[PDB]
């Protein structure tokens, strides 16, 4: 339940960073720099959530759609092959989710962000990238409760398709527990901001939602973001 020790966690991996927990609209803060709890931050890959919600719920796809790779270049190797929508979560692959995101348009796009209320709800001009760049942000405090509401299924989506991209959100699943998420990097501004949204579903079925954000820089390993929030979770005795 302490709150120093998690505090020499993030002291210590040398990073400014915040846990936001929140348990029946309960939320608490760890980390070493709180205050970067309510400040808002591009949500980078983290916002796939809610692009692949727009994009079910509109039937611009469907989960076993293909999407093809017609051969460019890609940022990584794995992401250069045909995938599903929830092959592309899994491995954060933002060319699929920038496909999803033309074929949903800017009105569209623009009209959902804004009944949602996500972050400060602005997508600005270009439909396939305002999520890594600006103009849209949001606070991991938003951001909890965003992922608080998907787990529940008490976003404004049918029930179906929430429980659609709940089901590709699952990354672990141990000793009765569940753990749901979405990992970001945002590397493309300045400072890097790195981002693992999701929720603990504990084996009585209780729903324990998180939100990890951390200032980042190109060095550290990707399991960083993990390794902090795991023993985070620990600690607290939420697993
Ligand atoms: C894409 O917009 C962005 C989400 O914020 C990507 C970049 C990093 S790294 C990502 C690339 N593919 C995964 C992987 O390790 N491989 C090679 C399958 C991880 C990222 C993230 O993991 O937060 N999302």
């Amino acid at each position: 339940g302490h709150n120093q020790v998690i505090h020499q966690y993030f002291d210590e991996k040398n990073t400014s960073g915040v846990l936001v927990i929140q348990t029946d609209k309960k939320i608490n803060l760890y980390g070493n720099a709180l205050s970067r709890a309510n400040t808002e931050y591009v949500p980078a890959s983290t916002f796939k959530m809610l692009n692949a919600l727009i994009g079910l719920e509109n039937q611009k796809t469907d989960i076993n759609e293909i999407f093809k790779w017609k051969g460019e270049k890609r940022s990584f190797t794995a992401w250069e092959k045909d995938m599903t929508l929830g092959e592309a979560m899994k491995l954060s692959a933002v060319p699929v989710y920038q496909e999803l995101a033309r074929r949903i348009g800017l009105d569209l796009m623009q009209k959902e962000v804004k009944r949602i209320g996500f972050g400060n709800a602005e997508i600005g001009q270009q439909v396939d990238n305002f999520w890594l760049v600006g103009p849209l942000k949001v606070t991991p405090i938003q951001e909890v409760e965003f992922v608080s509401q998907l787990a529940h299924t008490q976003l404004p989506f049918s029930e179906k398709v929430q429980a659609n991209v709940k089901n590709m959100l699952l990354l672990e699943e141990s000793n009765g527990y569940k753990i749901f998420g979405k990992t970001g990097w945002a590397m493309d501004i300045k400072p890097q901001v790195g981002w693992l949204t999701g929720w603990v579903e504990q084996p009585d079925g209780k729903i324990v939602a998180f939100a990890l954000n951390m200032e980042m820089r190109s060095e550290m390993p990707a399991s960083i973001r993990n390794e902090l929030l795991m023993k985070s979770l620990k600690q607290l005795n939420i697993i």
